[PDB]
């Protein structure tokens, strides 16, 4: 098993999303949300909500566990282990995003660590504020990289499209799609 840089995927993205089309750009958004439902589906948090932020980027936010706060080695963060070296999700989008804002909540603080160009962090992951012991969640929000992608534009009804199914295969689990450049929003949540 290999480890490789971010700037592996750069180089050939269609190895990992498929193509850098419509097709390959909404893949960086089922592989963040496939997070969020992964961390619902082992019972941690019964909402995800993802926004199509005006500017163009967009954001999954969940209510689990958050992701590890602590330290990797030579101090650094697991966090950034996990967006920085390809194994494998999270470090594709990354590296295929001209930004990227991972935002962790857990015992009673909050952290955040952002990585420009590419992947390249120009923080590290530091504690931004604090907020209930109750409160828990991971949150990113990242802008695709246009120089890499022939369409940069998120699909509204193809990601509410997915978050329905996701929210059916999930059960008592509650989705919504916001979409801040029209305004439109929906919600999805099955019982069993
Ligand atoms: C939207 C989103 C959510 C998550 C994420 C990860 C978690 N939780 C874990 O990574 C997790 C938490 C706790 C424990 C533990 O053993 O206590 C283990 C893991 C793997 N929740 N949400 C991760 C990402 C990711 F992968 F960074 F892109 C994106």
């Amino acid at each position: 098993q290999v480890l490789e840089g971010l700037d592996a995927v750069r180089k050939r993205p269609g190895m990992y999303i498929g193509s850098t089309d419509g097709a390959g750009l909404h893949h960086l958004v089922w592989e963040i949300v496939d997070n969020a439902v992964d961390e619902a589906l082992s019972g941690f948090g019964d909402r995800i909500d993802v926004t199509i932020n005006k500017d163009g980027s967009l954001t999954v936010q969940d209510h689990g566990r958050g992701m590890p706060t602590g330290m990797h080695a030579m101090g650094i963060p697991t966090v950034e282990v996990i967006f920085t070296i390809l194994h494998v999700g999270s470090s594709v989008v990354n590296a295929l995003s001209s930004w990227l804002e991972v935002e962790i909540t857990r015992d009673g603080a909050v952290y955040k660590q952002r990585f420009e160009n590419g992947g390249k962090p120009v923080t590290t992951l530091k504690k931004i504020g604090t907020a209930l012991k109750s409160k828990t969640g991971t949150k990113v929000t990242f802008m695709p990289d246009a120089t890499i992608f022939s369409t940069t534009d998120f699909k509204y009804n193809t990601i509410s499209e997915r978050l329905n199914e996701s929210a059916f295969l999930l059960k008592n689990v509650t989705l919504s799609l916001t979409d801040k450049r029209t305004d439109e929003a929906i919600e999805f949540h099955y019982e069993n």
